[PDB]
Order: C-alpha cells, then sequence, then structure tokens
C-alpha cells in the first residue's frame, strides 16, 4: 500500500526486528528493518535538533542528530529516491508509543525543497518554516492522536493534562501541499529538513521514536503500527 | 459569499462601473470598483511583471507593474486586511475575457507570506516559486478555463490550438495550502508576491484583466464573472 | 562628516536633548533628537527582540520591539531614505553606556536586502544571519569596545570578566560587504532587520541604548559619542 | 601561495596537461589537472548554466552545467574541504584567453552558504544574488580584466568595443565579504551557487574557459596564468 522512506530517531531497541542494542537512527526505504543504522546517545528530556538532506545528483539520504553541548549522530545511505518514490510525495513526522512511552513533542520543523530545470534559472521551489503550531493549523494534516496548539507544540502522541505520555499512542503531521520531487527536465532536485524534539519519559526504558517519512500523498497510518512500527510499516518486514 | 482582496491588471475601461479611460492597476476591496488606480501603459505582447507587498505594521497594499526598458506604474491603498479577510485565506491568479478578449499567460509566479510572533525568533513562513508549470500540477487548485502544461505555462484562460485566445473565458489557479496571515501573537504579519505575465491580444481592445487576489479557502468562480468582473466578483457593485 | 540613520532601543531619558521621560523606541534621521519615539516597556535582564522593516514604494521606515509574554512597542515615520542615503551604505549596531550603564549583548542578527529591477526577473538579493558570533568574526567590522566570541555572543561595549558593564563605553559592529540599496533601474527596493538582543544593569537606570543603524560606507565612531550619542552622533544637535 | 578549489568549464583541450580531446567540466584541487572531468557539450554562443554543490556530511563536490533544449553534463569528486581550504575564505568567478580567445561573460551569479552547529537553531547564513552589475559594483573585488557594467553583465575578460573577444586576457571576480565554510561546534556545512554565462567565439575553436572558485581571502591572479592555467594556477603542476 504506502511506499515509505524515512529518517527514525529510534529510542527502544527491538532487536528481533533487526534494530543494534541501544537508540539509534536508521534510514529506512520502504521496511522498519533500517538499511543503515548509527548509535545514538539520547538524552531524555533534552530538546534535539534533526537535520535530514538530499539531492538528486549524489543520490546519498544522510541525517545528522544532536543535542546541545553534545557530539552530533550521523548516519547515510546511497539512495536514488527516484527508484523508490513517485514525483508527488507529501513530507511528515510519525511518531509511536507501544508498552514503553514517551512524549514525542516537536517544537519546530522547515522544510525546502528545489527542483531546478535546464531551462535557464527555471527553480521550483517550497519552503514551509513552523517554530509554533497554533490549535488550528490548517495547512497540517494531522492523524492518529496528533494534535497542535498545547503550549504552541505539536504534540505526536497523546499525552494526558498532568504532562504524562501514553502508551499504544500512534500519531502523524504532514504538511498540507504535495511536493514536486521529479519533473523531467529537472537537472537537480533536492530538499532539506529540519525539526526540534522533546522526548521525555518518566521511565529507563523509553519508546517507540519519532521519524520523519516521505511518502505516497495519500498515506494514511497503518492498522497495528503503534509501538515499534512508528506509525509508518504495517508489519515488520 | 466570498471575500475577496486583488490587485487588478485591467486591460479594458469598462466607465460605466468606475474604471478610467485607459488600462489600469488597482485594487479591489470586495468590489470590482477599484478603491484606487493608477494609469497602466499595457504592451500587447510583451511579457510584464507585477509586485504585490504588504505588512501589518503600515496596513498598506501597493503594487508595481513594470515592462522592460520601460517607466513602471505603481498604486497603494491603506487598508488593514485583518478587518477584511479571514485569518487562514488562499492565494491565487484569476483572468477572464468577454466580447473583447486576451491570452491571460501567467509565466512565474511566486509568494512569501511571514508570521513573526513575540516569542524569541518565533518566525513561520510559507514560500513557493513556480518558474514553469507542468501538465498535472497537484499542489495548484485550477479553475474554469485554467490549464498548465502548455509550453510550460499556466494559462488562466482558454486558447485554441493555433494560439488565439477565445472570448467568454474564465479560469483562476490558487495555490493548495492555505496561508496563516493573523494569529493572536504575531508582532508583523507580511506578504510579497510576483509574477510574470504575457498578455496579447490579435485586437486593438483587449480585455478583461489578470489579478492576483486573496480570498476565504474554499472561493470558486462567481456565476457569470467572465468579462468586466475578472472571474472575482459575482456583480458590479 | 557620516550620515547616520538609525532606529534607537534608547533606555535612558535625556530629556533635555527631547527624549520622553521613559525607555523609548525612535527613528532617528541624521540626528539624535528623534523624529518620532513610542513608549517601550523595557525589561532589564531579558532577552528582546527588534524588526526594522523599509522598502521604496511606501517610503516608511517601521520598527517593532518586543518582549516574551508582553505586548509589542512599535514606531512608523516616513521618510524617503534615497533622499537621505547613498546608494551604497554598510548596516550596523552600536551601543553605548555612560555615568550610567548595562550591558548591551546581541544574541542573533539578520538582514535582508532585496533591488528587484524593471528587467523580468532581475533581482538583486544580499542576506546574512548571525545565530552566534565566533572571536574572530571576518564578516563583521568591530568598531570600539565592540568584541565577538564571548558566549558566542557579540558584546557591543566592556563588560569586564565578572560580568559586570561598565561605563562610558561605545561599540560598533557593521557587516563587511557594503549593501546596494537604490540604483537606476530599480522597480521597488526593501530590507528587513532583525536582532535579538539582552540588556542587563545591576542599577535602576540603566543607560544608554542601543541602536540599528545604516551609514556612509566609511563611517566610524565620532569623538566623544558615549552616553546619550549612542555611538553615532557627534553632537545633540 | 593561494589555495584554490575550483569548477572548470574548460573549453579548449589542452592534453599535454592532462585534459582530454573535448571540451569538458572538471574538479580542481590545487592544480589545473582536473582530479576528475566530464565531456561537456559547449554550445557557442548560447546561455549555459552551471550548479555546484557541497556539504560537509557527505564530502562531495558536485557540478552540474547545462544549456536549454539540452541534456546536462555532471561531474563530482569525494573530497573534504576543511582538509583544503582555510575555515574563512572567498568565492569567486575567473576566466582566460591565451592565443585562442572567447568572450566569458556572466549574465547572473547566486550564492548560499550555510553553518548549522549544534546549539538548537543556530544557523549562520549568507546569500547573494547579482542578476544584473552595475559599473561600480561595491560589493565584487574585480581583479585582472574583469568589468561590470557593460549591458548589466559581468565581462571576466577583455571585450573590445565591436563586441569582439580578445587573446591573452585574464579576468577574476570575487564577493567581497569572506565566507565562513567551517566553525568547531557547525554539525552541517553546506554552499549552493549558480552562475549563467555566454560563451561566444568568432572562431572554431575558443579558449580557454571559466573557473567558479574557493581560495583563501587573500587570494591574486598568479603571473602568466592567462591560457591554459585560467587565471588560477601559476603553473601547470
Ligand atoms: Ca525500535
Ligand atoms: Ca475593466
Ligand atoms: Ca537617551
Ligand atoms: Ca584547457
Ligand atoms: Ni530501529
Ligand atoms: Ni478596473
Ligand atoms: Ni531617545
Ligand atoms: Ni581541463
Amino acid at each position: 500500500a504506502d511506499t515509505i522512506v524515512a529518517v527514525e530517531l529510534d529510542t527502544y531497541p527491538n532487536t528481533d526486528i533487526g534494530d543494534p542494542s541501544y537508540p539509534h537512527i536508521g534510514i529506512d526505504i520502504k521496511s522498519v528493518r533500517s538499511k543503515k543504522t548509527a548509535k545514538w546517545n539520547m538524552q531524555n528530556g533534552k530538546v534535539g535538533t534533526a537535520h535530514i538532506i538530499y539531492n538528486s545528483v549524489d543520490k546519498r539520504l544522510s541525517a545528522v542528530v544532536s543535542y546541545p553541548n553534545a557530539d552530533s549522530a550521523t548516519v547515510s545511505y546511497d539512495v536514488d529516491l527516484d527508484n523508490v518514490l513517485p514525483e508527488w510525495v507529501r513530507v511528515g513526522l510519525s511518531a509511536s508509543t507501544g508498552l514503553y512511552k514517551e512524549t514525542n513533542t516537536i517544537l519546530s520543523w522547515s522544510f525546502t525543497s528545489k527542483l531546478k530545470s535546464n531551462s535557464t534559472h527555471e527553480t521550483n521551489a517550497l519552503h514551509f518554516m513552523f517554530n509554533q503550531f497554533s490549535k488550528d493549523q490548517k495547512d497540517l494534516i494531522l492523524q492518529g492522536d496528533a494534535t497542535t496548539g498545547t503550549d504552541g507544540n505539536l504534540e505526536l502522541t497523546r499525552v494526558s493534562s498532568n504532562g504524562s505520555p501514553q502508551g499504544s499512542s500512534v500519531g502523524r503531521a504532514l504538511f498540507y501541499a504535495p511536493v514536486h520531487i521529479w519533473e523531467s527536465s529537472a537537472v537537480v532536485a533536492s530538499f532539506e529538513a529540519t525539526f526540534t524534539f522533546l522526548i521525555k519519559s518518566p521511565d529507563s526504558h523509553p519508546a517507540d521514536g519519532i521519524a520523519f517519512f516521505i511518502s505516497n500523498i495519500d498515506s494514511s497510518i497503518p492498522s497495528g503500527s503503534t509501538g515499534r512500527l512508528l506509525g509508518l510499516f504495517p508489519d515488520a518486514n
């Protein structure tokens, strides 16, 4: 059904489906079983920043995640996205909790997409930046338990009144407009995405993670994708 | 029904509904009868550029239109748009022909919107730029006779195969995503729009014009708004 | 000698040279005696944000200053800058202390300048953004007591080791490259500047203020402009 | 003496110093003998566009050159620029003619540089765009025979009144402000440059080419670098 390309910030090690034995960042190409991962020294309760870049000349999806005063983690994977995704896609953020939980709060999110064609100066571009989310954010499609406006933040999974994260939750937020990522006369297509997040758990084992993803425009949350499947995949294949 | 704020590039003088006796640029606030106009030395067959700017501190909508090697025309009007429009709007381009006609071709269009709130650095922004339109432009809502892809251009009104403009035509193109133009904690909201066009008529009296407009998100073409009403207003009141 | 256009964030009321009896924001056109001022509820020790905008169609210089959780102050003045400044200028930040003092710390500064000419799509632009200053910032010209790198901030006036502001200090920082603000074929010239600051004093009466300014490219600090003259004017005329 | 990293658009095949037997685009790292080249189907008298991209996560310098209605040429090379260049550099365009000649006209040039550090949202950026050059362009350092203003274009090598290119010419234009390309707390540094050019020769064998380059801030034209050395290298080593 959906075609998903995602960069996951995976907080819980599910070693039975291929995760390493630690928090990690990974690049998922149509499967929760990451094609490449890197150890991520996740900091509970601290605001982090994730940067994702890609361009059609090099065909390498790379992501860098860091916390203030700390060294960053980075992961890269050679993949030609024109061979994986459709030419029109929607970009979004997804997150889940299962038996273990954590808040999956997004404080800001920016995305820039550029298609430069061969006609002298023909640049088509799309850029959006949210540094504050309001209760009725009409340019975002919120799916599942995701909500906006609480402290001007985007809460991808359920948090009850007293600030506590709830288990078995799943929510996604996609930018309203389709994004054009390939066109026959384009000589270079590129995108850059940045988002700051705050993962906080009252427990020693937070779960499950946050993922930036790109999908077919009509993507919806697969049934049963709470927990380890990050609201993105229908199974662990 | 719709709330329309528009900058018109009016090619035909309908003196019975208040137009001056020449081509002109005007600022229309919920009525085809422009609140302010300026003489426009329209050049048949030449590519022109229109720039529209506005910000919530000054509350002045201003537009400048020019052709290469020619002096420009400019018109300004003091209007507080928070008192006219909703906080969520869609922006677009509209054009029509009636008994007289002209092609209403758009070669490029860019728009930037910014809402800066009082939280240190809280800037929400939206920017899109089209320098080429493809046949299935999924991020544009095309209404009426508007079509994209012909020579990579956006044709707002019908043009038959041999390049000829057809009379009694009306078409509009709106960017897919809603635009947020007011928010309770914003200290300055501003937008800037730019578009290049090519109006060409085989006749001495081209009609009717092109207009950049901002409307309620669900705006559609009013019945009978071909001709002098520019695909924007239901009557000449 | 220099031609100065500045937006001042004046913390000390010098009623003998025309200040109102409170902290205020003012627009200074070649004189410390502001052409227009607005009361500013200055918050000692809090990080504030100042936004300055202007465009050649409207000819209105406007500034908005705000603190988180507080209402903002705004001041506007109709002035045609092509009649005041040269076509090539340098932009900068200035600050001083006299018998009373305060820290004049800049945490970030961005500036965007655009000159759109009548040649279809001819846009010349300049944009810089500093969210962190390093000890050897080669793209800034630092004058007087200004220094960069201390906590990644720009300190316009002297602060001694223990974090204390020193009196009788004056410092300015200008972006290295000249900025083009007028050109014969330009149909609209515009700029936007934003900077966040932290004014902190151990005293009940902080002095003297911070100012964003635009000057002739070779501007230097006038002799004796500590205190009330903000490192910008040679006298109080 | 200078440290040069350059992308050359080489119009003349000097097979004795390693050029292939055709026009080509190459990546030069401190030597005119390109580390990697790709065949370039150069079109005499047509306006072309060159795009150069690089980021510190991937460490790959890539360039794409194309002409309207034609397939593009692309070349890539894995190189860590932090190991080659200083942290502060100047970027520019260079061109030369020797016994064979061609005009080396630049019609537009844009550059964007970004340093994202690990402090949440700490983005330092620099962007400039020239779509028109004036006779006294104060933000450009012109070296050798380079001049601006002729038809609003930048002429890197001498062209006599009647529009004819002169042999044995060399000229360079660098943006005035230093560019910061590395900083100790940066997690991703990236740049993108774009320029459109018009190479025209009355002869069947045009020479010598145009190059986009990055150098130490005080770089000047090496003695005797007309011809095959592109105004960049002192010898053919
Ligand atoms: Ca997992
Ligand atoms: Ca009319
Ligand atoms: Ca004062
Ligand atoms: Ca050669
Ligand atoms: Ni994983
Ligand atoms: Ni009219
Ligand atoms: Ni004052
Ligand atoms: Ni070569």
